[PDB]
């Protein structure tokens, strides 16, 4: 019976995806009636470098996603009692999070999959190489450089993406011990935008990175 | 219970525009379009006085109007506009006229379409250009210069036009190795000698010199 | 929307309707007129002997299976299309060092004769020692183009001129060219029993002064 | 002969791929062990200036699923195979302090063997974070790079090794830069993000300028 | 005049219908197997040493790598087909081998169109052009006898077994090297090698390719 459980578990499975993405055209995105509220946190593992040259500097940071949809709600009775599942990015809609003031197309580190959840919600955990913005004039001082980038959706405003964190402090839990540049204070922040280009509110995460020379 | 309204509705919208009609084949002289650009510059990144290469980070932002995308809200839950993959649609081939490598997309490739068929698409790019910076470490600074333009319609298939003619400097970065001296983006026509079309194009011209 | 429907018909007619043009043979063999508009030397590496190009490149062929009596769709005599949409010509580099980078958008022009016009932007890095490029004199280097899996009996390749067109030369180049000239040319190479052609692009060039 | 051995082949892999939907992925109910093995071939670089090192190696992927078992006598004793990686589930490791994304420089064809077995070795440069310092010394540097899934925990795939010495019979004599030692050790982790405990295996490599 | 039209139509028409035949009336060859194995026929054309890196000792080559080999499945009877004898199609619609440098350090760049010749008797050549960064320490390249260094190539997956390789010739093919290069080939060898690897039984085929070169003067 019990690798009969497992493949009844992998029907289930086979059969909750089916349901979930077949037979249920695909979510059209966030809309003015329908709104959504991505929570967004950042783990910094580097500042890889920091060129004087050009003002860019590069992070390579994890990028925590999470949001909730209706439409991938189910009840675990009706699949054998799972309760979520990995699935291919590709699979699912997953929010337009766009640094700013980058300067180079990020550069994905890990593999683009995501966890849903039976409630509707979805996890995303991307990591990131990010070439933004950045004088570091100050890296040789013991005050440091400080530079900030923003990340928001692209094309929604607040009135179809929302954004929010659990914390201010970014987790520096992971930072690279034997980095070129020490951390000495690393914070996110949500922020309403008005931009003059645009009658409606753009949301973003303010990452402010204060860091200087080992 | 709306809210699953909602998305019937423009999952309805969508559906009708792009499953239930073949995608525009593009401008003709009998239907021609104009298309509207201009430039928010945000960063002069890099001036190569070794190669006479200088890389912009700016974004883009396109307009025209097609009446195959047009709908009446009244007849999909009122829905105005919405958000969809620029594949999804026709875009113009808005093409730097004078680049030294491939442009570098640093935005979602997303665009917004409204019930009269206008389309609005804001693509951010790192461009590197032709351009000499000789004397961007001078008081009067570097001058340079690249068109932007269809690169196979002609004048009498896509014409340009832009709102102004001044680069939006707002969003540029004050911390930039480069500080902008003035920045314009200027409606041309064009008679080359490849072709008796002319072709339109906005040439964006850049003064600039080493931050001090 | 008659001439958006008039468009649609034709292409609907050529492409997902008639039988396909599967490229040339030695029984249905093609030219291909070829042309460079030179826009840039960027770079001259004399540590690599690597010289970066950025030009574009005019070509032009014709197909029976691509015509049409403008008459039959509102008058149309030509029409834009996505390069996937049709056979293309394989003309390559015969001493690139790294893969070309395309520069403009992949849009052909068709003409109701059958003629197809594409015109490719490339950046290009290709096998030139530039010694002598800081003298009067110059440096001088060649890059051959064409076919690389068609021989002269299904692929044959013709210039309208025999002068690169200079016109569109940045006029702040680091480097000026002292010449620029595009010919035809017939190889014959031990490792195949059939002539190859090529038009050779010889530059001629120096440090600006 | 050589036609009916062709048409078998294309029969099993029919009937495994084609005839039924691709596997979902391990879960806590049907969970998976990978095992993990390097064979280091290479450090190219170390940037001191950014504390990034470089490294060439080929790693060695091993697991096996039920759904991918065979009778060889339904196939005309066919007992292994080869097939594009894109044919079949491979697990998501990752790297968890690359610097750049990994370039593969091997071919992404798996070898399926009628007990259900996969094996998948992947030769790829990575750019990951190590500080070089004491390399010209005597003792050399030390850095380490943990592998494991990215999205499944230790309750969903267990990782393994064999040994925990790197092979290091292929490393390139040549090298600018000579291996005093390199280990590849299973760990166990608990992250805050995660109730789960995640596994990874450490590849440990101590290195010294080859004069 | 019309008869001529006819022709070139029918031409056409004979060319699709041998490709569907073979591709899309046919499964997909599953490559090869112990009971099917297949000999590869290699050669390489070198082009340029383009670069030689002593800070990382990667040596960077411009070369041409000829493939042959030769499936029952993409037989044909030209007179069944109007006479066709060959004819060229995109490498993704045929199986390709999973040649491979065995000691890269980039991913290769492919430099020509992916577009294999079928011939009637079933024969492909294939003739990849590509840039590759390999392991490889210049130290001498300043010196009268120059550097040597070598890399191998065979299949990444198949054991000997299950594709063979083989030469035509020892020699590589140097008569189109850039004549103006930074570094001139004192010799260039081609050589059919056996591997016993300790992760398999089987033995593993690959040519090695030996270059001695040196800055030209
Ligand atoms: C598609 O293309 C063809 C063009 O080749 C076009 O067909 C042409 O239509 C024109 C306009 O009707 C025709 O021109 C006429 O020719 C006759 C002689 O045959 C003249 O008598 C006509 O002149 C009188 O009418 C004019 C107004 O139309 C007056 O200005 C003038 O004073 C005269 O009263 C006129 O020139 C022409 O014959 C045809 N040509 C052919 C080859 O058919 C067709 O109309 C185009 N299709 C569309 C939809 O536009
Ligand atoms: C007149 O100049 C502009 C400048 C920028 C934007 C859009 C922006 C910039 C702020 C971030 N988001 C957008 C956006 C909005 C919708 C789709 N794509 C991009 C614009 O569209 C109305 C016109
Ligand atoms: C020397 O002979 C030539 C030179 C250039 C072009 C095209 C140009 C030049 C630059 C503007 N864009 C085009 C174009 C036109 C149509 C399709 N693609 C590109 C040509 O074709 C009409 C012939
Ligand atoms: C000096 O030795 C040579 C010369 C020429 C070619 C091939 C060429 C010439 C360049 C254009 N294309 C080919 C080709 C020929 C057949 C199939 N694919 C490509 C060659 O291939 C191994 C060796
Ligand atoms: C110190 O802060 C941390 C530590 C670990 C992880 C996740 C990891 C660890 C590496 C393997 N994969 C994940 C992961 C976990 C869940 C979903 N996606 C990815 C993290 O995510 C934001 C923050
Ligand atoms: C010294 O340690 C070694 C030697 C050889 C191989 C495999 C090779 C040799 C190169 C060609 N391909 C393979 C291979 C074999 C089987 C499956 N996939 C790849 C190896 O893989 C982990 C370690
Ligand atoms: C759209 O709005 C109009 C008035 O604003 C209203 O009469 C109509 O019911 C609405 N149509 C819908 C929701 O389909």
């Amino acid at each position: 019976k019990d690798d009969d459980d497992k493949l009844h578990s992998q029907a289930n499975l086979m059969r909750l995806k089916s349901d979930l993405f077949n037979r249920s055209p695909m979510y059209p995105g966030p809309t003015k009636d329908d709104p959504l509220t991505v929570t967004l946190g950042f783990t910094l593992q580097d500042i890889v470098k920091a060129d004087s040259s050009t003002n860019e500097v590069d992070l390579v940071y994890y990028e925590q996603q999470r949001w909730k949809l209706n439409s991938l709600m189910w009840d675990p009775n009706e699949y054998g009692n799972i309760t979520d599942f990995r699935t291919s990015a590709a699979d699912i809609w997953t929010p337009d999070i766009t640094a700013y003031s980058s300067t180079r197309p990020v550069q994905v580190l890990s593999p683009q999959i995501a966890v849903v959840t039976h409630d509707g919600s979805v996890m995303f955990i991307p990591a990131q190489r990010l070439s933004f913005m950045c004088d570091p004039t100050g890296v040789d001082s013991e005050e440091g450089a400080t530079c900030a980038v923003k990340f928001g959706s692209w094309v929604y405003s607040g009135f179809e993406i929302d954004l929010k964190t659990d914390t201010d402090q970014v987790d520096l839990s992971s930072y690279y011990a034997s980095s070129k540049y020490e951390i000495l204070s690393a914070t996110q922040t949500r922020q309403v935008q008005h931009y003059s280009c645009c009658p409606e509110p753009y949301i973003d995460v303010n990452l402010v990175v204060k860091f200087r020379e080992r």
